[PDB]
């Protein structure tokens, strides 16, 4: 009956669907372990090389950490994908016997048909019908004693005595994931145009429970992991660019990772090819997306949910475009209907390594200094000073002298413009070395000193803050200038403190905050289909034994 083949059907899925995902809940483990406790691990390296920077064996002791996190972020980019390819072939297999039992019914028809021209020839076809059940949503209907079978999304399986073939392939837009197809009556001279069946169409047996975990559950959980290795690299490799090394030059990358992957959908009929980048690496998008022009503007939908995530209508050539965090670029303007799968960090784990295995690499030291002149007689004290992105400093130092009779410092330089922190903010323009900088002892002043033209001209001091407090004597002197430096460790200590930054969930969460919760996705579907699971299993088990007691 219709109404057995519907809860068996449910029951395969979520069997089906609870295997592979207890499957890899049991891989991934505790969200405060594995990957989480390598991630914490290279940042308490850091605040060692913090202490010892010139030391060459805590440097190569933050290399192992690095070394033990690319392992573990690379090892399962491969279980991801050895999940994702596991998926593929049993959704061949599945097909295959799906094909199998097809057939059965379709000549089980004809059999029962000619016969009645058969109790045992009846059950024969109504297995057939249990084992197909198991493997897809199908409807059986009555049609002059005939079995006619159809999907639950309305494809015919068996119509009389012929048969339809499903077939597995690559998916049109994604090449590494098989999809379902029609590919018309069994046994045809050149079968029609294939037929895409939508996964989502395709629900019940085993080939809803494959295709659900495939889609709301694998695919998330390694976009969310490949998230967390990007905003990992991005981080480090910006904050080390602050940096100098042993020698005194800057910091350069520690990690790298492959850039977005992007397919043009197979349905296209354009032939525009697209590019894709984040807006802001620390923080990256950490679904998948598919990027569609209707001939009038471009939607980026998330693949996992279907939602729209944002639209644009460029009038630039070639076109360019953000959206959700990505900078998408065209290299024309598509034909409407086309469609690209844009995979911004599921590839991030495959490639993900050390840029450099070097101790020496670390950029620990900052590229400033500033400092008290040992002349002074006042209580005036400055800040060791600190850099930002895209910092310059000039060859020379510069030199700040206080002004007792005026209250103000003065030896910025030229063509600079110095914030000093409060609420508000002030800000001035350096037009010499005598223009003044208000400064109050009593207060004190947090002062960055930046270009005035941006981007910051070669030679021009940029991204470069010092704090002074209390009160210098009348000429008292300070000086900013590069680091020397050789032991310093301020950037090794901002480094170690990226692990407490929020560059995950639009700035709320850490890297291993964000790691907790991409295993807490994993772990909740488990529990959850694993009673839903047995309470179906066990309903199915119950309708079955009612109808094999009928009269």
């Amino acid at each position: 009956s219709n109404q057995l083949n519907a809860a068996q059907t449910q029951g395969s899925s979520l069997s089906t669907y609870y295997t592979l995902v207890a499957q890899l809940n049991n891989y991934v483990g505790s969200p405060t372990a594995g990957i989480a406790t390598a991630i914490t691990n290279y940042f308490t390296g850091l605040q060692t090389v913090a202490n010892n920077a010139a030391d060459p064996s805590a440097r190569q002791t933050a290399m192992s950490n690095a070394q033990t996190l690319a392992s573990q972020l690379v090892a399962a980019g491969q279980q991801y994908s050895q999940l994702r390819q596991s998926v593929n072939s049993q959704l061949t297999d599945t097909v295959t016997q799906i094909n199998s039992y097809t057939s059965q019914i379709a000549q089980l028809n004809e059999q029962i048909a000619s016969a009645s021209s058969p109790n045992q020839l009846l059950d024969q076809r109504d297995l057939a019908v249990s084992k197909l059940s198991q493997l897809a949503g199908v409807q059986v209907v009555q049609s002059n004693g005939n079995y006619s079978v159809f999907l639950s999304g309305g494809q015919p399986l068996v119509v009389g005595n012929a048969s339809y073939q499903l077939a597995t392939v690559a998916s049109p837009s994604d090449p590494s994931e098989l999809t379902i197809v029609s590919k018309g009556v069994a046994g045809s001279a050149q079968p029609g145009p294939t037929q895409y069946l939508p996964d989502v169409s395709l629900t019940g047996g085993a080939l809803g429970g494959l295709l659900a975990f495939r889609s709301q559950t694998l695919d998330p959980a390694q976009a969310q992991l490949g998230a967390l290795a990007v905003s990992f690299a991005s981080q480090v490799n910006a904050q080390n660019a602050l940096g100098v090394d042993m020698s005194g030059n800057p910091g350069g990358s520690l990690f790298a990772v492959g850039a977005p992957a992007v397919y043009a959908n197979q349905n296209n009929t354009g032939s525009a090819t697209l590019s894709v980048s984040f807006v802001d690496g620390t923080q990256p998008t950490t679904s998948d997306y598919a990027l569609s022009y209707d001939g009038a503007k471009y939607t980026l939908t998330d693949r996992a949910t279907g939602s729209v995530v944002g639209t644009a209508t460029p009038s630039s050539t070639p076109p360019t475009m953000t959206i959700g965090g990505l900078k998408l670029s065209l290299s024309s303007t598509p034909n409407a209907g086309d469609s690209f799968t844009v995979l911004p960090t599921r590839g991030a784990l495959d490639g993900f390594s050390l840029a450099t295995a070097n101790g020496s690499a670390i950029a620990a030291a900052s590229p400033v200094l500033a400092a008290g002149v040992a002349t002074n007689s006042g209580t005036g004290v400055i800040s060791q000073g600190s850099v930002s992105a895209g910092y310059q400093l000039p060859s020379g130092t510069t030199t700040l002298a206080y002004n007792a009779a005026s209250k103000t410092l003065s030896g910025f330089p030229v063509g600079t413009t110095v914030t000093i922190a409060g609420t508000p903010p002030t800000s001035i323009n350096i037009t010499s070395a005598t223009t003044p900088v208000p400064y109050d002892p009593s207060k004190g002043a947090s002062m960055t000193i930046s270009s005035t033209t941006q981007p910051a001209p070669s030679g021009v001091m940029n991204g470069v803050s010092v704090s002074l407090s209390g009160t210098p004597a009348d000429g008292d002197q300070f000086t900013i200038g590069a680091n020397k430096g050789t032991n310093d460790g301020r950037n090794a200590l901002a480094l170690s403190q990226l692990v407490n930054s929020k560059t995950m969930n639009n700035g709320t969460t850490t890297l291993t905050g964000a790691y907790a919760g991409y295993v807490n996705a994993i772990g909740n579907a488990a529990s959850q289909l694993k009673a839903s699971s047995a309470a179906q299993t066990a309903l199915v088990g119950q309708i079955t034994q009612a109808q094999q007691s009928v009269s």
